[PDB]
C-alpha cells in the first residue's frame, strides 16, 4: 500500500497479461494509470476490471504509431496530471528463424517493438524531465535479451535493441539531472490466457533445460518488480537489467 | 508494511550501513531479524536502535567462522522459530593491486567475502529447504562482481566468486525443488559514516566518470531491493543479479 | 600465412579503416575478398591498394539495400566461387541521445546498421549453409553493444539489436547443422583518418576513464580477430561476443 | 607459422589436453614453453612429444604451491630467457553441489584453481612488466565462469573469481603502461582422454540442450585462441572474456 503515492502511469499493452498486472498493482500501490492496446474492445472493460475512472483508464493507441504517443500522453495528463512513470509493455513476436524471417515480419515486428519504444522512451524523456516527479521508464523486455531463440530471431533484435538503448537513456538522463531512470524488466515464461492457448507451451517452457524452477511465472512477478522501479525505492537504479525468469538465463 | 510477514532473517554485518538498513526495513515489513558482527560492542546498540527484542536481535559472530554459523542458526531459531531468510552482507576490503597483495592479505579477505558467503549458503540450504518457507538467500556482491578495480584486486576475486557461485546453489535448490532462492545484489558507492570518515572518497565516486548521477547512495537503496528478494513478491527469480549503483555500470 | 586458404569474403564497408583492414588481412592469409561501399569512387582504388583482381574486388552497395545483396553475393561468387565469409561491418553513426534523435535519424541508422546486418546474414545462412565451406558471418559491433553511450542511441540499439539478433542466428545455424557460425566483434575506439579528422576525438578517447590503455587502437587490431573468426581456427566459437577495447569495458 | 616469435611462455597443466594442444601450437608457432603438472611421470613424456629442450621443457609444480612459483619462473628464464607470457591453465573440479561441498573439499578446489591463478598472475605482472615484450596472462576459464552448474558449486565459484580478478589485473596493467595484458579464455566441453574415460559423458555434453553444435570441441579450440591473445595480434585487448563454447552460453 501506497508505495506509488502520487505516481500517474502510462502501461502501453496493458490491457491483457503482464501489462495488466502491471497496471492491477500499480492502483493498489495508489498510482493513476491510463492503460493502451491497439484494439479498443477489450481496454474499456480491462480497465473497469481493475478501477473506476479516477483509478485507471483506457487510451486505444498502437504504439508503433507515433503521432499517437502524444495524444496519448496528452489524455493521460488530462485526466490524472503530469506523467511520472512509463512502462514500455506493448510488443509482438514473430516465430521465424532470422533465416526465414521475411523483411514484412522484420519491419513489423520492429515497428512496435523497438520504434515503438524507442518513441516512448524519447517523449517520455522529453515529458517527464525537471519536474520533481521521481520519473521512471521500465522498458520491458525479456530472457531474449540477453540469450538467442533459434525461432525468435527479429524478437532478439528487437531485445537486445531496448536493453542497450535504455542504458544510453539511463545515462543521458542521469548526466543531464533530468530526475528521470531508464531500466530495463527481463521476464522469462509467464502463464497467461494466450499461453494456455498454445498447446503444449506451458509445459515445453517448464522443462527444466528451459525453466529450471519446473514450471512458469505469473503476470505478478512482473507487476511486483515493476511496482519496485517505478516507485521511489528505486531512486538510485538506472541504466540495469532486472531478470525475473525461474532460472532460465542462470544455466 | 507487512511485505515480510511471518519472514526470519539473519543479517550478517547487520549492525552498521547497509545491513542495518536492511535490518531496519525488514523489521518495517514484519519480520524477524538476527544481526551479525565480530565485534559484540555495536551489536545490542544497533538492535535496540531498531525494535524490540521480539522484533530484533544480535549475534556476535566472524562471518568467516564456519562452526559458529550453526550457532548463529540455532539461536535465530531459538529466537524466532525457523530461518526463511540469509542476506549475507558481511565483507571486508583490501585496497591494494593483484600485483601488490600480500598472501595474506588475500586469504584474509577471501575467508570474510568467499569462505563466509560459502559457508553461510551451504548451511542456509541445508536449515531452509522443504519447508514450506519461501526461503530466499540473497548473497550481497557489488559492482565489483561485474566489472574490475585496479585497486580492489582480491575484492573483485571474491565478489565474481559470490556472483556465479550464487547462481551454482540457485539452479540446484530450483531443479531439487527445495524452496530456496539464491540471487546476488550489486550496490554501486553507497554513503555511509565509513564513507564519511575518508576524507575524499564521496567527492570521487560522485565524479560523472564514476557514478553517473553525479552522487553516491543511501543505505536504504540497498535496503529496498533486499525487501523485494526476500519477499514472496520475487517467487520467480532466481539466480539472478540486482544492481543498484546510479549508473555505474551502464557505461 | 595460409590461415584463410580457399575461403572467399565479403566485407561491407570494406574501403575504409576497420573494414579495409580486415581486407589486407583476409588477402594476406589466402582469402579472397570483394569490399563493398555506397560509393564508387573510392572503391577500386581501395581494392588495387591491397591486391590484384584475383585476389580482391570492388562492389558498390549500400548495405540497407535489400535487393542489391542478392546482386552482390552473385558477384562474388561469379569472380572466386561460393562466398564462405562475411564480415557484416558497415556502419554509420549519429551524434545524438535517446532524446533528440529525430525520426529520420532513427530510420537512417537502423537501416544501415540493423536491417543491413539482417539482410546480411539472413542471406548469407541462406546462401552459405549445407556446402562444407566452414562459413563464417561476423557481425561488426562496438563497445557500444555492452555500454550505454548518452550521445548514441539509435547505435546503441542497434549495436545491442545485432549482438543478441546474432546469437539467435548462430543457434539455429548449430542446431540446423548448417556449417555456418555466428559471432560479433566489438571493437573500442581504432584510429583511423575519419578519427583524425575531429579535433580532439582521440584524445578524449585516450583518457585513462575511457580507454584504461590511454590510447587508442588500430585497425589491424580489428583485422587480426577477424583472421580468427573466418579460419577453421574457431570451428567451435559461435553465438559469442569478442572484444579488442583496451580494457574500456573492464571497468 | 612465426605467429609467437620470441615469445617464452609458461603454461600451467601443460602435459593434458587443452593444456598439451595449447603447448603443440605455442611451439609451432615459434614461442619457448615450459609446461607443469602436479606430477613428473607425464612430464618429460609430453615435452619430448612435443619438441625438443631447446624449444619445450617441463617443470614439475603444483599450482596451488605459491614458493613453487617463484622457482618455476626462474627455471624459465634459465631456460629461454625472460618470460613474456603465462598461461594459467592448472584446475581441478569437484562434482558436488554448493549445498554438498565439503570445506576440505572447497579448499582443496579454491587452492588450485584460485590461489594459484592469484599466484600466477600476481608473479607473472611482477616479473613481466616493463621490459617490452608485449607480455600476456591467458588465466584458463570456462563457461562456468558464465554460468551456473547445479553439480559444480565450488568450480563455479573460482571460474566466476578468475573472470573478474583478472579484469582488475588487466586494468592497473593498462594504467600503469606495464605492458601486460590480462584475458581469460572460456572453454565449453572439451573432447580428452579424460572425458574419453567417463562413460556417458561427451554424449551428455553433446545434447543441443548443452551444446547446441551438437558435438564438444577439441583441444586446438582452444589452442587457437590463446594463440591469438599470447602474441602481439591482441595488443589491444585485455579485460576481456574469449569464449569458444559450440554455442553453450548463447543460448
Ligand atoms: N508470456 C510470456 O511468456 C512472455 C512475455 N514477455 C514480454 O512481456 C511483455 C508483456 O506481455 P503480456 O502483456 O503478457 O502480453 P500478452 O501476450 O498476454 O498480450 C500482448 C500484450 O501487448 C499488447 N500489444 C501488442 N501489440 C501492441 C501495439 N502495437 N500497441 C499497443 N499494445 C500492443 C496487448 O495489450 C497485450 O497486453 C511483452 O513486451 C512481451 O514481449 C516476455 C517473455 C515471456
Ligand atoms: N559503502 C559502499 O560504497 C559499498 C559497499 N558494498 C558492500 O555491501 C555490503 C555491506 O556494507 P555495509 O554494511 O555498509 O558495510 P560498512 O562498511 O558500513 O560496515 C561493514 C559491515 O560488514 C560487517 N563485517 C565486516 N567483517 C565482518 C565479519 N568477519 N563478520 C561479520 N560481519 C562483518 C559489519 O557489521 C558492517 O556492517 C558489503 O558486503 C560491502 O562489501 C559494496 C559497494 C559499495
Ligand atoms: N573508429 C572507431 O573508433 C570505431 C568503429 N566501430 C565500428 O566498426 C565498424 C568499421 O569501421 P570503419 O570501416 O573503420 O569505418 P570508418 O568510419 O573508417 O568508415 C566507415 C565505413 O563504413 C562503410 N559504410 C558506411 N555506410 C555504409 C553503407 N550504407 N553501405 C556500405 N558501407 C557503408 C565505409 O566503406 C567505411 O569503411 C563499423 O561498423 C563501426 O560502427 C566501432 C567502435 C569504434
Ligand atoms: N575438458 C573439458 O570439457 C573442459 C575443461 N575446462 C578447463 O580448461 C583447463 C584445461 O583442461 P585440460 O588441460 O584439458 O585438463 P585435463 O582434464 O585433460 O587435465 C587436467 C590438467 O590440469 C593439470 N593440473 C591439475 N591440477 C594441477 C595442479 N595442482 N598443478 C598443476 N597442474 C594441474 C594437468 O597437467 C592437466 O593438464 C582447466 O583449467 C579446466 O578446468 C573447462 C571446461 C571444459
Ligand atoms: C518469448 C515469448 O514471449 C514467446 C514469444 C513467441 C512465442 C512463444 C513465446
Ligand atoms: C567497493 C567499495 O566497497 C570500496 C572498497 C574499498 C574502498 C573503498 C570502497
Ligand atoms: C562509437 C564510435 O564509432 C563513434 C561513433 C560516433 C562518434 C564518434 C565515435
Ligand atoms: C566443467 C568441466 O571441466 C567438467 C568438470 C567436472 C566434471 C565434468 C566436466
Ligand atoms: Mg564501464
Ligand atoms: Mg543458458
Amino acid at each position: 500500500s501506497n508505495r506509488l503515492d502520487g505516481k500517474v502511469a502510462i502501461i502501453t499493452g496493458g490491457t491483457l497479461g503482464i501489462g495488466l498486472a502491471i497496471a492491477t498493482k500499480f492502483v493498489e500501490e495508489g498510482a493513476k494509470v491510463m492503460i493502451t492496446d491497439r484494439h479498443s474492445d477489450v481496454g474499456e472493460k480491462a480497465a473497469k476490471s481493475v478501477g473506476t475512472p479516477d483509478q485507471i483508464q483506457f487510451f486505444q493507441h498502437d504504439s508503433s504509431d507515433e503521432d499517437g504517443w502524444t495524444k496519448l500522453f496528452d489524455a493521460t495528463e488530462k485526466a490524472f496530471g503530469p506523467v511520472s512513470t512509463l512502462v514500455n509493455n506493448a510488443g509482438i513476436a514473430v516465430n521465424k528463424s532470422v533465416e526465414e524471417t521475411t523483411t514484412a515480419e522484420w519491419r513489423k515486428l520492429l515497428a512496435v517493438n523497438l520504434d515503438g519504444v524507442f518513441f516512448g522512451t524519447r517523449l517520455g524523456i522529453q515529458r517527464m524531465k525537471n519536474k520533481g516527479l521521481g520519473a521512471s521508464i521500465i522498458n520491458m523486455s525479456s530472457i531474449e535479451g540477453f540469450v538467442g531463440d533459434p525461432s525468435l530471431g527479429a524478437y532478439n533484435a528487437s531485445k537486445g535493441a531496448v536493453r542497450i538503448m535504455s542504458k544510453s537513456a539511463a545515462l543521458d538522463c542521469a548526466l543531464k539531472d533530468y530526475d528521470v531512470r531508464v531500466n530495463t524488466v527481463h521476464p522469462g515464461y509467464i502463464k497467461t490466457p494466450l499461453v494456455d492457448d498454445l498447446p503444449g507451451a506451458e509445459e515445453a517452457m517448464s522443462q527444466r533445460t528451459k525453466t529450471p524452477m519446473g514450471h512458469i511465472g505469473e503476470p505478478n512477478d512482473i507487476a511486483y518488480i515493476c511496482v519496485y522501479l517505478a516507485s521511489n525505492e528505486s531512486k538510485f537504479a538506472t541504466g540495469s537489467e532486472f531478470v525475473v525468469d525461474g532460472g532460465y538465463t542462470a544455466q
